[PDB]
Parts: structure tokens; C-alpha cells; sequence
């Protein structure tokens, strides 16, 4: 039965033309939906009792579109989303983090850094966002003023350029080298360059992102007649598959959860969709080909990664946990693919938000009381992700798993893999 | 001698990456597709596009297929709606280097409960044979015998008539195997499909369905809702332009519009819309892989037609060929190259008009209709039908001086003989 | 049938990795395809005789090699006129001839910087007695290339020369040399002194690599079985040697000692044919033709554009032939370049042509002999008949199987354009 | 070139010159084969174990000394000729050279000695010589037996047997030297430790020209299984007289590594010939050059793909620690080992990193050399009080031991697999250090 649901048969298949002719509607997925829902707050999706439906739904990150709406309207927002968020905080093996996520208005008929983004950019920073989506980000010297507008405050902020016109396509390398990750935003892209050439410029994007091992956003127009209607187009569930299947790291809803009459059900939608195209992902050739693209390294969180992911796809493992302060161990995990659940334990809040943007990554935040031996707390967050993984169906008594931690406290020292039997 | 402009262009680089990992990075957007658009646009005929004047401009923008659906509308109806195809279609025949064939398909109502046809399929599929349609999308086919069902229903006469199964439902995904090896072809019929299982496991049907049917070298049909929004708006969704990439991209031989062309107010432009955007996503095409998988997977054979197929596909990728012509009556031999994808277009010259029409099913067969007299001389008269493949092919732009082509004939006349590929530089 | 996919290795040739490949490699499994590395045999005492030179013709030998670094033009010239009575001794049947070629292996520069004056005497002997082939001894660049194609003259045009690497600086100058060379044979009796000896492996797996990428015929020589000098058998070190160099690409074997005066002549003729037969069967063509593929440019070359094609078209039915009609042996070295595991059957007149096919691998010259027919497609016609009844007598084919006849469109080199599949009847 | 340009800059040019790295980064075997260089020196510790046979040019105490420095790291005593009081001496002889170099770690090289049987002849069984010479091997404390002429799973069975509970640990190597072995060698391999290529006897019972076809699935099999298999007879055999080998027998033995044996074996070219020391340098010279030549890019990727999924913790944590070696082009994997299971699994995915296995067992340690790129070390210390520091001292011991050997240098990454728990078969942690 095991090798009959997720796909199995499909993932199996020596070439990808086999792995197509074995997909099965009737193999129902098994694991945690990997790819993370951006949902755009707005009129519809304000309210606290609807931002927690939202959340049961499958919300992890909130978008605040700058674009629209005062500073005391998007304080008032922000104020929402953490009450709504914080009402799950007593039960801490399922409390699920939520990241804040503040879209720029952009440099608009200027090709500068404009006075309203400085503000934008300030208010951000001062209300604890997590992450930047840059709007209108053309070349590395845009990357580098919101990065300077963002201050010695907001140094851990998170900053994906948004890529929305030719210059951005043309300058990609240099912008991706110098941003933590990429929204391809469709919207004005479609607008900018011709319609009918969005997806190459998407599925470059996405590749390039994956070869770099950071994270990417799929936007704009996914479930679009769900803004009105309670079912999405055959083209609209497509769209979402295959942003999936592509190797989108977040997919995102804008009107369909910011003014439409149907927000909950877009995030189910996406949901269900997304869950669906990841155990249908095949995972055979995409390692291999992550596996030989990504270079040689002598950076100890990078080897012990590989080792680690490949120890996963071994033993059929249900997870890889690992311990993680600024989320770096968990993105190094996450950019071999693995099927294997990220379930990446840390004590930092911010962190916990921001490893959303990294596909297949699982927050869990750490509040129990410390240990002395720090040997004993280390052993103490590893059983806290066991724990959290058997009580969210992750995990089962007789599982294996693959733990990752390092050899000192601090950031930066990962250098373990060991293999557990769950119970 | 082609030059480096020519490597740039119809997403060469991309083209040659050891990897698909690679091949995702290479793709530009500045890389001009330049080869024919080889997916067929199938639309569907309504208010919106009965008039000869506006068939006339839906053939200009790339219909290759016009849709009956006999769901609605009476037979007197259908027959006025042929006739003005047929009239769009002849006001360019007076050019035979330049005329372009269009297919007519009948699209079924349906069983709606019960064993066997429905009274009104029998009646339908009876003025399809009367009135020489080409195609039949059979609508609801749960089983091969259904597909039996249609086929007995197409009387003495429409035995040549080619039957697309639309698979609708849960039953007709499971008896998949069994409904395509009695069906010419498949219809992956999202619209139905979406209400009979989940929205979110469609995708998954529609990728085996194609996968499947790419595997048996037999047309498939991706439908419904590409282009929705268009039905209203000039402009459609980014979800929509990426859902037509992305059905050509998953192997699909034809794409559909159905209220985008029968009723809405753009029917033309969703047309030109498919075709666009057809065009990108055939040069985006990892063809490396596609055809490595297509070979790997497809068994050993002694049929000469099939090992001639290869065997061309083989040479047409080694000189990067502008293309296959290849002569054919039933269109077989034509299908049997387009079952291996090659870049180059197969451009297939036959005398029959049907299998001209028919080999829109096909991706990247291109259909000549050679109507000239027959010469004395066998060898002469193969001869010229492929300086008529050459012409028509250098008058549409296909083919130059200098270019190479590769030529699929066979030994004797009569269908089933193919087993000859010549490789000819244009003189 | 099913017996016809349990013998030539055919289970280990589904194998999807090279591991499984291995894995299924049967001794029980029997090789059915003709023997296409061709033997090289080393003529001298002890096989000079007429009688004795018909039994090696009929074990296998495909080039006669005379060392020039021994004997003078007289017992040379001797050699090459009991080659060619032993050869012509078979062509009362025009359908079983085999053709043979003779090549003449130079003495050397020695302590000399270019083409010594012994070489300029023995180059002009060989174009005045008709060879095929040079084996070019110590070629250490391109320029001695050039040296021994001036000293062939304008009537030693159409001799291949092959370059001897046999020296550190020949290695190093690989890819000058064989640009300008017909072909390279891994000398290993010098390169093994001139290089340390545990580096040989190195160089001759290289350059058989570096050949078979060029599309260009590899010679392996040297000790292949030295013991059976003065033992019938020879060592489990020297079989496994000969199927390696099969194995690795090479497109010849040679015997030196072995034949030319050792007491199982004949015999060490008859293992190499044996162990090369077993070793063919057991190459993995799957991903073998999928990197020649893989690694041969783009071309605009009819010629090169039939062959891939022709290639591709074999393997898709199992053909049990490609058989091609060549002028100058191009059109063959174009299909061999691909390895086939049809033989390719190549129909020439021209006598040389058919000798100097056999550097190639795969390729099973027929020099067909009648005057040309009145119109040219009734010509064509016949010689391909002839490769099939020549096929059919010498096992290669049988009624029902399939074969891929390679032609052109015009009389004349050059125009290879034409792939047809045909049944035997 | 990305793939490699930043640990390119970090290590130098004239690292990715050696080692046949420019032919192992190729993406193609043909453009691996094109890439090969004769000025590309080795500069990893030689993996494929030698296995020489014991006679009288190679007996001398004073000999056998320089044979182990040559590179000899297993003693074969063939039981077809010499009495036991003869094969007694030889072991003697063996130990006492051995024993010599014991005063350190640095200069002790652990030699395995293995009994060759005389075999059934023309019986069915095991024959009543073989009893008495396999009671002797037991004794005498042999470490392995190369079974003779085995046809079936009852040979190995009963050779098991014949050595009687105290022999429970000797390795059984089966010799396939007959069509029946060949039919039936994978219900042989199944009950064996691992497999001897016999060419010799394989040669004369099956026709010539079809023992490298024997040979080559044999090793697929063994390698495939992850079990030692012995390339065996006549590799070097003019070395009998000569003191060069001919270009056949250079050719044999390194198509007998790139086929993937583990040990390649001299018989009378040690046993009875004039130059024993010579070959066994020219065999460790050319095992050197081949193991470089061997193509770990296809051959990693295929040995992955055909291993079965596995729950076995050991089996999960020795292919992470070979991938994270190959990842960071790591010198080598220390492991710590009772049985030597942990080394040998992580043996059978062919790592480009030496094995360097730290165990307390003398008889392992021996017995390691079998499985290709396991490098023994033998701890002598007494136990720590506390389990945990014990392990830490054993891995340190094992890379102040690769420093000072030349294996290991500043600024290496080494990867270290070790188990949670005291006893053989807990391994189940990988870890990255930094040699400093
Ligand atoms: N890095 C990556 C590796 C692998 C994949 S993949 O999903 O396995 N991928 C699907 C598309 N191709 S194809 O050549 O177009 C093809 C399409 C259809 C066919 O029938 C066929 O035979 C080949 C095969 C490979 C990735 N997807 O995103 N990133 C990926
Ligand atoms: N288990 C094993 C896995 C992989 C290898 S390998 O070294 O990577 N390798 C061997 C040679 N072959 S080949 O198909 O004969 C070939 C030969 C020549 C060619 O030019 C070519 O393109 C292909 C390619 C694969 C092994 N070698 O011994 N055991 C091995
Ligand atoms: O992913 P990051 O940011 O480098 O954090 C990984 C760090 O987490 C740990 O596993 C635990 O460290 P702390 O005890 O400081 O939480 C470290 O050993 C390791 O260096
Ligand atoms: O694709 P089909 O229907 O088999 O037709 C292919 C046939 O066309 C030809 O090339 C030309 O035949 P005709 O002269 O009868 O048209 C035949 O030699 C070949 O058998
Ligand atoms: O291999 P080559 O030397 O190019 O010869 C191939 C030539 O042989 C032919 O098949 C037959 O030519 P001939 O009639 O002159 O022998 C030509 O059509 C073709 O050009
Ligand atoms: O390779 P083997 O025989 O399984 O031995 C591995 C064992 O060695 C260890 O690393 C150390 O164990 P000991 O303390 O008993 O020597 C164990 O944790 C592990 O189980
Ligand atoms: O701003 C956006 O998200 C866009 O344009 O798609
Ligand atoms: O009938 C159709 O085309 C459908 O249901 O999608
Ligand atoms: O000359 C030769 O043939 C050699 O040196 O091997
Ligand atoms: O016994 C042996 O070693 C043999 O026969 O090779
Ligand atoms: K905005
Ligand atoms: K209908
Ligand atoms: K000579
Ligand atoms: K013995
Ligand atoms: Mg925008
Ligand atoms: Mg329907
Ligand atoms: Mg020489
Ligand atoms: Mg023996």
C-alpha cells in the first residue's frame, strides 16, 4: 500500500516519459505540501476570525502590497495577522509560524529609489516584516539601495526583487547574485515583454534560481477567476501544477485573498494543487541533475547537505531534521529537492517565518526550557522534532529519520548527519 | 555556412544543454522562434465565427481544425456551418503551392445514461458520413466499447473517418489502455474531467493521457478553458498563456478553443493567441531528451515505414534539416515521423484531400494537397510531388537554396511500401 | 525467435546501466555476427610460404604486414608477390574472395631528426610495388606526416598512412598528428620503453578514445600474444588483452612475432579471430552509439548525413547488414564510425579500396569485378545483389532478414545520399 | 567549469592536473577515455590489495620485509604442494617480518595470510586432505581460505563446517574455476564472503577466449553484491624471468582495477621467480595508475542506482559519507570498525577517499584488506573510563596517523563515521572536520 499512494509507482519509472505514463489520479498524496502560499491581505482577508482560516488553510506568508492603503492601514494589518497567528501559540507541537511580507510600490516614472519606498522601507522595519518583495528591481544597484533603506535594523530582513520587465530578465544574473531570491511577477512582465513569452522567461528564472539554491516566487493571475467564482478554470489549476512542477518555491495569491469573494477557498485551491504536483515531481532526475550542478564544496553545511539529502532518498527517510538559527542549514537541505520533510528546529522567531520562502521547509519553534549540557539541549530539540512530527502525521514509531546538527553552538558549525529510528 | 545568428535563434542554446537543468537556464526570451508552428489550433465554430468572411480571417490566423459540437444546434445548422468552412477554406485553393487544408470534426452530445449510442449520436455520426467529415470526437467513451459503438455507427461508408476519444470521466481514465488502442486518438477533456474528479488531480490526467498516447505515436487533444478569459476580455490570463505553453510542452499534437471562438467576442485573436504562443513553446522544446525517450521506449521493429521514420528523424536532427518531406496516401507514413518529434517540419504531400486534412492530428506534419495528373512514369511522378513539397516549402518560407531536406519515399506505388530516405540539398 | 535474443549478448545489451550490462554477460551466450576487428599479421619466415599464407587468408588474416626494419627489398618484394598469389588463389570465386591489404611498416628516423634516407628508399619501393598502407614508424608531429607523404610522390596519393606513436612526444603531439594522419597505431613495444611501462594503458586508451571520436581507423599492436611464439596456448593476461583492445575501440589488432616467426602462425590468427568475435558481442552499443552520437558535430555532408541515419535504421530492426556501395571507402568509414552492430558489407572495383576498408572496423570489403552495366540503376542493382549473395554464401545473411542499403544519387565518390530498407529474399 | 571553478581556485590548478581529475570531471566515458594523461601523476594511497604467494623465492624473513614494503598486504600459502611443517615455517617467516615494523603505528602494516585448499580432485565433496589442511589453517590462526575448485552453495558449506566453531571468523573466498562454478555463482556468492577469478584452472575448463566474459561478469556480480572478488593467475607471469613485464600483462592487470576487482594476486611470479619484489612494485605500480583512470562519475551513479533501498543504518550512513566525499574532494573516511562490516559498505560505492579503518581487532585489520580502499589501523590503547571520549581518542588516532602517513595534510576536510553505541553493528553517524 505504502508504494501504491504518493506517486510511487511514477517516481520509480527509468525515464521521464515512463514517470508520465504511471501518474495516477487514484494514488492519493501522503506527505506535508512542501511549496509555500503567499496570500495577499486586503478587505477580504483582514479580519482576525478570517486571517485564521486563512492560517488552518495553508496561509505562510502575508503579503501587505504597499501599492495600496495608508501605514496605519497596513499596522492594522500586521496587528491581525500576529493575533490571528499567536491564538495557535498554546499548543507549541502545532503552532505554525506565519512570515510578513511587505511589496513595494516601486520607482514608478523614475529609475531611483523613490522618497515613498524610503518610507515604506522604514515603517518595515520598525514593524518587524520579514521580508521585502521589491517591485521594479532592474540591476544590483536596486538590490543595494533597499538594502541601504532597510538600515543597520533590518539587516536580516529578507529582500526577493521582484523581476517585472526586459532590463530585469536581461540583468537576472547580477540582480539574483546580490538578492536573496526572486519574484517572478508576471503581472507587469506580461505588460513589459509579450505575452506569449512570460513562461520562458519563468521556467529560466525558476532553473536559474534552483541552480543558485535560492528561493523563487511564482505570481500573478494563479487562481484569478476564483476572485468571483468558487472554482478556478482548468487553465488556472494548471498554471498551478505547473509552477510546482517547474520548481517554484512559493506560489501566491493576490486578488483571489486581498478583494475576492471566495480568499479561504483560493488558499485551499492552492493547497490541494500544490500537494498533488509535488508527489508527482520526479525526483529521479531532478536530484541527480541538482546533484551534478551544484559545485564542489569545502564548506562543512554544504557537504554534510548532500550527505544528508542522499542518506534521505536512501532509506525512504519521512524527514531530515535538522537545527537551525538563521535558516541556513534548512535552505542547504532544501535545494537538493529531497522528497523527505525539512523539518528545521530553531529558536530564533524571525527565522522560523522566513525559511517559508525555502521549498519543502517546516518551522518549528523552539520554547521549551533550555538544558544545561548543551550536548542534552541539542538532544532535547531533535526528540521536540519528533514529537511535532508525530503529532502533525510527519512521522510514525518505526520511521527513519536523518538528523542534522553541528558541533558547537552558534550559527555556521553544521557538520552531522546521523541516522535515527523513530521509537 | 549557416552562420552564428543562426545558432541564436529557435532556442538553439537551450537546445544543446546536457541537461534540462541547463536547458531551463539557456531559454531566452530574445531567441526568435523561426520554424512553423507545428501544434494544430482546433476551434470551434459558433455565432462568432459562422461567416465565411470570418472564417476567412480564423483560417489566416491559424485554425487548422474547425469543431462541430452537436450538443447544440440543429443538423440544417451544422450543414451551413460546413458549407461556410468549405468556402472560406476553397477562396485560397486557387493557388496549390500555397493552399492550406482544414479538417472538420464532429463533436458527439454524448451517451447521457444508457448502453451503447445514444439515438441522437447514431443520427449525428450519420450526417457526419453524409456530409464528409474528417474527425469525430466521441464524447463520454468510458470503454473500448464505446469506441466500437462509433466505429459500427459510421456505416459502410466512414470507415476512414478518424475517432478522437474524449476521456471524461473517472472510468474513461482507468480503462485508458483499452479506449486508446481501438481509438485513432485521445481528447483530454478537462471541462468534464474537472467535475467528474477533483480540479487538482486534472493535471495529472491530462500529463499520463498525453504521455500515453506520445508512448502509442497517436494524436492527443489537450481542450477547454486554455483561453477562457478571451471569451470577454482582448487579452488573456497569465494562468491561460502558460496552460497552452505547457500542454504543447507536455507532448499535446493539438490544442482547442471552445466559447473563445464559438461564441466570444475575440474569436480571431484567441486564435492568433494559440498560435504565438504555440510557436514559443515548440522551439522551447528539449528535444534532446524527448527523442533519446522516444527511441528507448519505442520497441524494435521490422515495419520499413516505421524503421525509415527513425532513420530520417536521425538525419534531419544531424544537419539540422528545414524539414521532411515525405509522400503519403493515408498519412501514415507521415505520422509514424511525427510520433519521434523532429525539430525539422514534416512537410507530407498526398493526392488524397481527406488524409491531407486528417494529418492535422499529427504535430509537425504539414499537409500539401497534390491534385497535378498522374505521369506514365512512376519514378517521374514521385519526382515531381517532391519538387512540389520543395516549392511549397520555399514559397512559405520552410525551405532556401542551399538548405538540406530530408526525402521519405518508398519502392513501389500503393500505400505501405515507404522505406527509402534521401537526403537532398535545395537546388 | 526467442533463441535469436539469448545468443550475441543480446541479454546484456538490453542492460539499461553498464553495471547490469556486466552483470549479464553469458559465456553460454554465442556470437553470431562476423568478426569485424581486423588481424594484422607480420609476415617472415615463418609465414611466407604460398601454402601457409592461403591457411591464414582462411583463418582470419586481413592485412599483411611487412617490418622493414629487417630484410632487404628483395625478400620484401618476395613476400608481397607471395602474398598476392596466395590472395589471388581465391578469386576464381568471385562470391568468397577475401581481399587483403599490404602494408609496409618503416624502419625509422633512429637517432636522426626527420625522415631518414633508408625511409625515402623504402617509401619509394612501396608506391613502385603497389601497397596500401604505411605504418609510419616514430612519428613525433605533423611534419613528419608531411615528410613521409612527400617521399610517397604524386603517384602514392591514395597509400593511408599510419602514424606510429611510440614515444613521450608523440603523445603529446596526438592531436597534430592525427589531424594530418589516415589513422594511428599505439606502438606499445617502443612506447612502453620510451614511457614508464604502467603509463601504456593510459596512453593506448586515450588514443583509441581520441580515434573513434575522430571517426578515424586505431591500430593496437604489440605482445598482444607473445607466448603462443613458442606455446599453442596463450597466457589468461594475453586473451584478456586482445578483448580489451576490442572492448576499448580499436579498430585493429596485430600480431608480430606471433606470425612472422613463431611456430603457431596460423593458430595465433585463429585466438585473436575468436577472443575479437566474443569481445564484439559483449561491446554495450547502447551507450556506446548514444556518445559517438552524442559527441559527433552537426553536419552538412550528405555522405555523413546517410550514415547516422543508416546507423539509427539498422538498430531499429536488428538488421543483419548495412551493405554499401563505395568508390574510395568513404561512404563505409562513415557507417563504421557509428558502430553498427550490422556488418557494414561495402561493394567496390576498386581493388585498393577494398584492401584499405579493412582498417576500419565493421567493414567487410567485396570487390566486385564486372564491367559496368549500360544504365547506371541496373548497375547499382547488380553490386547490391552481389553483397547479398556474397552475404548469403558467407553466412552473414539469410532469407527474411533485413538489411539497409546505402547508395547515391549520381556515378562517382562523393555523392552518398540514399538509405533503403530491404527484406532478403 | 562552474561545477568546479571556485574549488579550483581554493586548491590550485596543479591539483585538478593530478589524479586523472580533468578525465574525471568528463560528462561522457569517451571524453573521460580522450582526457586521459600520461603526465597526470597518481597521488592517492593504492587501494586494490596485493595478494602474493608464498614459495621458496619469497620465504626469507629478509624478503618477505621488502615485499611488504613493496606493497604485498596478503600471504597466500598454496596447499597443492609443501607439508604442513613447510606452510608452519611460512607463517612464522610472515609473522616475524610483520612483527618488525609493530613499533608504531606510522610504520605497521597488518598482512593478511590465506590458505589455499588442494581441492576435491576428482571427488564429489570435500576431500579428506582439505580436512586436515583447513584444521591446520584454524590453528595456525589463517585469516581467510581461497576454497578451491567450489560448484555449488554445499562446497562453501562444507568448508564452513571443516573449520569447526573456532573458525567462525575466517573469511571464505570461493575460487570459480569451472563452468559449473560459473552456472551456478550466484547461489555461491550468496553463501561466500567473496569470489576468486581462478583463470588458471577457468582457462582449461571453459573455452580461452571466453574467461575475460567470466571474469567480467564475476566482478559486476561481487561489486553489484558489495563482497570482495580476487583477480587472479598469470597477470605478470613473464616477471617469472624477467624483470620487466610484456605489454599484455601491464595491459591485464589494469583492466583487472578498471573492472572493479578489489585484489589482484601474483602466484610463481613471487612464489618461484626471480624478481618477487619487483613484481609486486609493478603491480602496486600500475593498480596506482588504473584506480585514478577509473571513472567514478558513471561508476558512483550506477552502483547507487542498482543498491536497493535500505533500512540498515550503517548501509544508509556509509553512502552519505561517501557522497559527502566526493562533494568536497575529502582525503579521506576515517570509520571505526569491530568486524570491518562498516569499512567494507563503505567500500562497495567506490569513494575516490581512502578508507582508513581504526579497529582493536588484529584479525580484522588483516582481514580488511580485501575490500578495495580500506586502509587498516590497529589501536593498541587501553579503554577510556567514559565510551564517548574512547571513540573521540580513536578518531584522532586515526588522523594523527593519516597526517604523519601522508594521507591527510592541514586544511583537509575528512569525513568520520562512527555508531551511537558500543558493539558491531551501530553505526549510524557522518561527520565533516577540518585537519588542522
Ligand atoms: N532540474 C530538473 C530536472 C528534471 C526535471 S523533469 O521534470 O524530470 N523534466 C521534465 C521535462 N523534461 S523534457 O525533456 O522536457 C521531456 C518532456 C516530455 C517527455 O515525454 C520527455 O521524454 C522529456 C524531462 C525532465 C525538471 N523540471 O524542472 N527542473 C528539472
Ligand atoms: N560497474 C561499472 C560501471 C561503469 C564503468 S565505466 O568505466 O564508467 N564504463 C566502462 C566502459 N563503458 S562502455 O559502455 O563499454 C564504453 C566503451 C567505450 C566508449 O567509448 C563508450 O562510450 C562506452 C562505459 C562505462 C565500469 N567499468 O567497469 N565496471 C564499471
Ligand atoms: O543553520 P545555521 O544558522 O548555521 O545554524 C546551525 C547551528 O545550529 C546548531 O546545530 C545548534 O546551535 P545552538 O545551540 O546555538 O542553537 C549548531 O551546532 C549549528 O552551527
Ligand atoms: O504513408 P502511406 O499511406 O503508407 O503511403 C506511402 C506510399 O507513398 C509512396 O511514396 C508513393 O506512392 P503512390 O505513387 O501510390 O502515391 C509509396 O511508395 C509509399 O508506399
Ligand atoms: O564512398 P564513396 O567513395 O564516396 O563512393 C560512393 C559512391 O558510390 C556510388 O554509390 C556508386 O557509384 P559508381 O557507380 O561510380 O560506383 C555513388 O552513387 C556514390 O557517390
Ligand atoms: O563495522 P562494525 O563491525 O559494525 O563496528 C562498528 C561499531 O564501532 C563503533 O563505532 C565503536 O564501537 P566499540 O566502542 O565497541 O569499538 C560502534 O559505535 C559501531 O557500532
Ligand atoms: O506586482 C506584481 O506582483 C506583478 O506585477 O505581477
Ligand atoms: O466536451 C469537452 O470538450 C469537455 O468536457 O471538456
Ligand atoms: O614498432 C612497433 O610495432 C612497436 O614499437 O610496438
Ligand atoms: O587455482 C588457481 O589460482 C587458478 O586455477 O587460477
Ligand atoms: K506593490
Ligand atoms: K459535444
Ligand atoms: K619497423
Ligand atoms: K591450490
Ligand atoms: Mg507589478
Ligand atoms: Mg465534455
Ligand atoms: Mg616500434
Ligand atoms: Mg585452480
Amino acid at each position: 500500500a505504502f508504494f501504491q499512494q504518493q506517486q510511487l509507482p511514477a517516481a520509480m519509472a527509468d525515464t521521464f516519459l515512463e514517470h508520465l505514463c504511471l501518474l495516477d489520479i487514484d494514488s492519493e498524496p501522503v506527505a506535508a505540501r512542501s511549496t509555500s502560499i503567499i496570500a495577499t491581505i486586503g478587505p477580504a482577508s483582514r479580519s482576525v476570525e478570517r486571517l485564521k482560516e486563512m492560517i488552518k488553510a495553508g496561509m505562510n506568508i502575508a503579503r501587505l502590497n504597499f501599492s495600496h492603503g495608508s501605514h496605519e492601514y497596513h499596522a492594522e494589518s500586521i496587528a491581525n495577522v500576529r493575533e490571528a497567528v499567536e491564538s495557535f501559540a498554546g499548543s507549541p507541537l502545532s503552532y505554525r509560524p506565519v512570515a510578513i511580507a511587505l511589496d513595494t510600490k516601486g520607482p514608478g516614472s523614475g529609475p531611483g529609489l523613490s522618497e515613498q519606498d524610503v518610507r515604506d522601507l522604514r515603517f518595515g522595519v520598525e514593524h518587524g516584516v520579514d521580508i521585502v518583495f521589491a517591485s521594479f528591481v532592474r540591476k544590483a544597484s536596486d538590490v543595494a539601495a533597499v538594502r541601504a533603506a532597510l538600515g543597520p535594523e533590518g539587516h536580516g530582513i529578507k529582500i526577493i526583487s521582484k523581476i517585472e520587465n526586459h532590463e530585469g530578465v536581461k540583468r537576472f544574473d547580477e540582480i539574483l547574485e546580490v538578492s536573496d531570491g526572486i519574484m517572478v511577477a508576471r503581472g507587469d512582465l506580461g505588460i513589459e515583454i509579450p505575452a506569449e513569452k512570460v513562461f520562458l522567461a519563468q521556467k529560466m528564472m525558476i532553473g536559474r534560481c534552483n541552480l543558485a539554491g535560492k528561493p523563487v516566487v511564482c505570481a500573478t493571475q494563479m487562481l484569478e477567476s476564483m476572485i468571483t467564482k468558487p472554482r478556478p478554470t482548468r487553465a488556472e489549476t494548471s498554471d498551478v501544477a505547473n509552477a510546482v512542477l517547474d520548481g517554484a518555491d512559493c506560489i501566491m495569491l493576490s486578488g483571489e485573498t486581498a478583494k475576492g469573494n471566495f480568499p479561504v477557498e483560493a488558499v485551499k485551491m492552492q493547497h490541494a494543487i500544490a500537494r498533488e504536483a509535488e508527489a508527482a515531481v520526479y525526483h529521479r532526475q531532478l536530484f541527480e541533475e541538482l546533484r551534478r550542478a551544484a559545485p564542489l564544496s569545502r564548506d562543512p553545511t554544504e557537504v554534510t547537505a548532500i550527505g544528508a539529502v542522499e542518506a534521505a532518498f536512501k532509506c525512504c527517510a519521512a524527514a531530515i531534521i535538522v537545527l537551525t538559527t538563521t535558516g541556513r542549514s534548512a535552505q542547504l537541505l532544501s535545494r537538493y529537492r529531497p522528497r523527505a520533510a525539512v523539518i528545521a528546529v530553531t529558536r530564533s522567531a524571525q527565522a522560523a517565518r522566513q525559511v517559508h520562502l525555502c521549498r519543502g521547509v517546516f518551522p518549528l519553534l523552539y520554547r521549551e526550557p533550555p538544558e544545561a549540557i548543551w550536548a542534552d539541549d541539542v538532544d532535547r530539540r531533535v526528540q521536540f522534532g519528533i514529537e511535532s512530527g508525530k503529532l502533525r502525521g510527519f512521522l510514525r514509531v518505526g520511521d527513519l529519520v536523518i538528523v542534522v546538527t553541528g558541533w558547537r553552538p552558534g550559527s555556521g558549525y553544521t557538520n552531522i548527519m546521523r541516522v535515527l529510528s523513530i521509537s
